[PDB]
């Protein structure tokens, strides 16, 4: 899984898309899904 701070999606977002657990895969504006 993606660290805490890693990002996880948003523009088309490629690479490690799947956080560790206890953070959320957020969603602070469309191109920032980020592990928070």
């Amino acid at each position: 899984t993606q660290s805490h701070y890693g990002q996880c999606g948003g523009i088309g977002y490629s690479g490690p898309t799947v956080c560790a657990s206890g953070t959320t895969c957020q969603v602070l504006n469309p191109a920032y899904s980020q592990c928070l």
